[PDB]
């Protein structure tokens, strides 16, 4: 019997008006280089500052889905950091197997503007994931 | 943070002796036209009347499965409405992502006869689903 | 007996100085495409950010009224999201019948400026409605 | 001060496959001939027998609406009486003023079939309303 | 969030034998000049003195109704003030939107005589309304 | 005996650097058009946003005074709404008689700058008064 | 309503140094011949004896995954039976639908050696699965 | 030590007037294909619908008996499903060894008519068995 580990990884980014920013396995330091060991999304924390009015929407993906099974819903962005926590419930947190490709999408954050055609002001978003890890699937000699 | 909504949708149908009736996303009014927002099956209620002896079997599908992961098992049909409730347990209720195709199967109900080659008498079945809905995955301007 | 469903829908917008933004049935994704089934306003949540000083006033309409029966009263807008909740009491929440036209007004938000003739700075408003839904009024075959 | 009266009225009918049966003020004996005194729907009880499989859907109207604000949802009909009770909640029970026209619709019951083009078998439906009555609006001499 | 105000307004009148006296928005001082802000009837108090036998009947109207949804029922009038209180229950107190026309009817009081063709003796009636007020629907600059 | 009513009225404004903005009877919708009925200041709520550093000072006047008997003291203004409540104690809340002139001053708000000769940046202030109202002083026929 | 059955199935094997032994649906007697009825992994018990030092690693697969979502982690093997229990948590136990192919992988056990190129000594492993079974998806006549 | 499994299997049928329908090992999906592992009857549930008056009698057999050691006794059949549960007590539930032949009889249901020579109307019967299973009797390599 080998106990499950728990880790917090974190990348960040600047959002773009009519675009979606993808956070894949490679986006999270530890997950990117931990090797062949499965993992699961426990919770995600999203902090966000924008120089001017601006919205976003963080969406959690299940492994191999073409679209997100969970989301935070549009969030406003002020000139001050504001945090939102996304938590998957049953059926929104299937485990990603050990060999999940580096480019696999985990969390995607859409950028949105309320005035047609407008462009996103300066803005930053810090995304922190909380993941469980099953035992390493080691190689024999 | 945006709370999960809960909705009851309902279609119906006449079953056919050696056929399976599929209830897809489009079969449920609200789900059909709610747009890009994920959902999950909470419970299903099946009512059924048959003019003569006749059986059926409601089966719950997970998203994208070729076969059902849960079922009610064959049920008899009398000349009076009789209700059965199907409830998914963990692993039988994965969430369907927001962009799930309209033709995706959710619940399938097989029609059965106990005498070889016989045909199904007049019969109706009312199917009501209970679904959870994640936040809408809106578009930017 | 068929239980009432509860749903959260949400659109957003940029307000204009001496104009009123109308949120009609079509403005809410689920309501827009759920078909012929009545609904009622439970509560409305309004979040708002403005790049510079700016006011607004959300007003709830009863079905078919020429004017709003409830309102939040003018609200100030800062460079940071600030939420206000509008809740109808008895007589301010009559049900909208199933066939309510898509263009029917539910919530209207006026934009206001404190200096004569001034124009509204960049601003966004996220509006979330909480609605009850009566059973679907289905068609026969 | 004059206390509110409470009355139970009741008509019945045979439903038709792709038609809607309207129960108007005139359909209820007492309401039809009580004169100029307002009233309100408290509850409705619907009993139903059908010689063969058949569905129906009772829908409550508010005064002067073009469509129903409440409904029971489709109900199955067996060869034995089965009762359903419809109860309006706030916003679904506005009072009908004393001079409400005899032809005003209160409850409408749709008839439905699960097989395209089929016809409704023998069937009866007993509808009982429970209404509150405000004081009579009498005439002077 | 802006709290609801509560106000007591009051007009009076002499009743006429086979006539109905209408108390419209303009009849109540504050309501007449408060501007664009919705309101609701909480309770009405009616005091009445008559030099000789005489009856009356106060009736509450919902907004835009052609007839009253509530009433006190005929009341006798003595040579001494006698008060009656009319209180709307759910469905008899819908809110009047902010722009309700000044001539809109709220309470109507019928005058009645027990002897055919007789005329009403000297009489006065003091009517006091209790109303809730939603926030003012202000104009922008 | 006629109970005292309680009302919330509200106007707003943009402040000017070395000027005082007066809120008179006419500035409050209901008070402006309620007619001949006395009133008293219960409390005042002042919200304020400023695009840049800026101060203000709300001062309550007694009826007919040449200067304010109460004040909030200078308040700072940030890029986010900040509320302050002014409440009169005994001797600072004398009643204004029914015929108080429309131009009578109730609350005055001074605008202030910390750098000599500087000008006030964009700014808005929402002022809400809470007033008690004595019975209407009606006219005879 | 038909209750879920619970079954224990068990196969065994000799592990090979740099190879992975797959336990598919066919490997478990009952599952192999039970027909079209879905099932789920509850727990797995692995017993193991090795004539000389030797390691192994049991890994649980979700249905249709290319890699395992759970594992026991490398385990040592002595000259005496030693048991380890593998239990899936949420997201590691999705149900396998009724028509799951006989060759579908459920549990895979890797064989490992600590000295490069060495070969595995005599060894046996007994694997017992605990599975839940949904109702049979029967055929009509 | 290996725990006993518990399974629910279920077949169905149309009964014939003066005939006995046998449910053998092969009639139950799981039992038919589970291989060499003994089992025992825990309980049997029998549901039954008949288009017209008709009787039946379910009888439990011990392994290898020429006649049933337990029975439900004649049961009436209505136009509505009616369930009966048969439970063996000690001496009526001997275990069937692993190699029990597929054609071995477990439960037999006689069809009966109350009028001499009459024929059975349309009818269906759903039979569900509850069985305990001893460990599999596996083969060596």
């Amino acid at each position: 019997a080998a106990a499950t580990s728990l880790v917090y990884d974190t990348c960040y980014v600047t959002l773009t008006e009519r675009a979606t920013t993808s956070f894949q396995r490679q986006s999270f330091p530890t997950l990117k280089g931990m090797g062949d060991r499965a993992f699961q999304v426990v919770a995600f924390t999203i902090q966000g500052v924008s120089a001017a009015p601006l919205m976003y929407n963080a969406r959690l993906y299940n492994p191999g889905d073409t679209d997100s099974v969970h989301a935070t819903g549009v969030q406003l962005m002020g000139t001050v950091p504001r945090t939102v926590r996304l938590t998957p419930r049953v059926g929104q947190n299937n485990w990603f197997f050990g060999n999940t490709e580096e480019a696999e999408t985990i969390l995607a954050i859409d950028g949105l503007v309320s005035t047609k055609g407008a462009n996103a002001p300066s803005n930053t978003v810090i995304v922190t994931g909380c993941f469980r890890l099953a035992p390493s699937e080691l190689q024999s000699s």
